[PDB]
């Protein structure tokens, strides 16, 4: 079982500001010691669905958190819903919730939890995606590994933008990255 | 499919037609890593309209498009910009001795990236990258890759190259870019 | 044998300006005829540790070279130490030094040695990483394949920056790329 994913449909699966306000599409493919990751976001309703920074000058970022336990199982305080995250079966998920996915977790030696030791930047990957596929509508996607509390592992996606957008729907192009696997 | 590589071969022999016949070498390597295809791409334009860019004399020459069209079996169609002759599964630094029949597991996922319809068109079927002409850090061009948006095909991968700098007699040959996409199977 | 790496610890393994002044974290994972590569750099000491271009306007770039022989073994004139460059075992290396790694080497037809033939740019990958994980502290990472001499293969990482940084520590976010393997 080599791919954990959200199913690539458009059905809301994620809660940023209000219940099921978004569809996160995330595909994690195990290539041995690295996980190959592909992500995009469609916000379907609520506060982040249409950005207007004339109306709301300070609405410039938000975060989606995936929190995992010692067995790599998604925790319910995650923004992504548990029902929607599983190993691939065809164009869907297997019908039964998985019990172990440690091989897909971000490596804790590469990406340690917060402590009193010096924090290094290598637990971050920066990328840029484009709202509505327009090259003049960039938004930064910052991905951080294992920096959340209340979990053994975490992947967080912070979305932010510096431009003053006026009535721009928040739905994105796709971005690929990788990270070092725990096992 | 499992873990194979579909590619253009890594030589520099023109295999592609943008403005005139065989004016370019598209180097494209698609490697299957389960439910994702790891893609690596670069371009050398060797002749014709897009070979030497001068936006002082020709300010409107700012973009061009290379289309790969596929049938239900993932076989490349003759009318793509990329020639069929050397697009095949890898064997050594060349290709297998049979033109391939089946590569559906190298195709862009149709649920992820639907064909045009009157349903809402979402941006996730696009990946943006930036490559550099001549390997110079001050000569960016944008490579926009779009999945399954062409007609007359079951699947498609389309590369649009564009630039906003005013280049003066700059040869369009590029650094390499890597992306991935969700596989059909 | 699918992963050649530096280990994910933070122990210095690399000499930029002085002995073991840095940790290059480099993970090469063989996904058939493409190598999936993940890299970051922490500078701990020396000339490139704390960048101050008010004080030292000329300090704008440096290079880290990995040079390989015909069997894909790291030559000791590389900036990276041979001591911990090996195939993966857990969060560590295999017990004995590897003797063949040609399947991890950059392809010589794709990325030829310098010659009289026209030099093409496809043997370069550009990326941007962020010092200290700050989005306003970019530095460019330029990776070049097989352009060094006195070797069968090479991978070189050039780091440079255009901003006038005042007391900014050179430690980076992570970047992923790929390249065509020799076999
Ligand atoms: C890959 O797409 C981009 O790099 N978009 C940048 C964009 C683009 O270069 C320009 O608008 C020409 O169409 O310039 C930008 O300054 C912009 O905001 O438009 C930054 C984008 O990331
Ligand atoms: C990865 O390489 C780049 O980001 N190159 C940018 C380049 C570079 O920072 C500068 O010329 C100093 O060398 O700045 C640019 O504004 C430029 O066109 O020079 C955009 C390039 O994408
Ligand atoms: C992925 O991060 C970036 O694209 N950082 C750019 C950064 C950023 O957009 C801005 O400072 C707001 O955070 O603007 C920059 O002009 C900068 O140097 O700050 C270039 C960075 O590559
Ligand atoms: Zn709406
Ligand atoms: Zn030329
Ligand atoms: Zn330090």
């Amino acid at each position: 079982t080599r791919t954990l994913w959200t199913t690539p449909d458009t059905s809301p699966n994620c809660t940023i500001a209000q219940d099921k306000d978004s569809k996160l599409t995330l595909v994690l493919t195990k290539c041995g010691s690295q996980i190959l990751a592909n992500v995009s976001l469609i916000v379907v309703a609520g506060k982040y669905h249409i950005i207007n920074n004339k109306t709301n000058p300070k609405i410039k970022s938000f975060t989606i958190k995936l929190l995992f336990n010692k067995n790599g199982v998604l925790l319910d305080n995650s923004n992504l819903g548990k029902a929607y995250w599983n190993f691939r079966s065809g164009n869907s998920n297997v019908s039964t919730a998985y019990e172990k996915a440690i091989g897909f977790m971000p490596n804790l030696v590469a990406y340690p939890k917060p402590s009193n030791s010096k924090k290094y930047a290598r637990d971050i990957v920066y990328g840029t995606i484009y709202l509505g596929g327009k090259p003049d509508q960039p938004a930064v996607i910052k991905t951080t590994f294992n920096q959340e509390t209340g979990c053994e592992y975490s992947i967080t996606f912070n979305f932010s933008w510096s431009k003053t957008y006026e009535n721009v729907e928040f739905e994105t192009t796709s971005f690929t990255f990788s990270y070092i696997a725990q096992e």
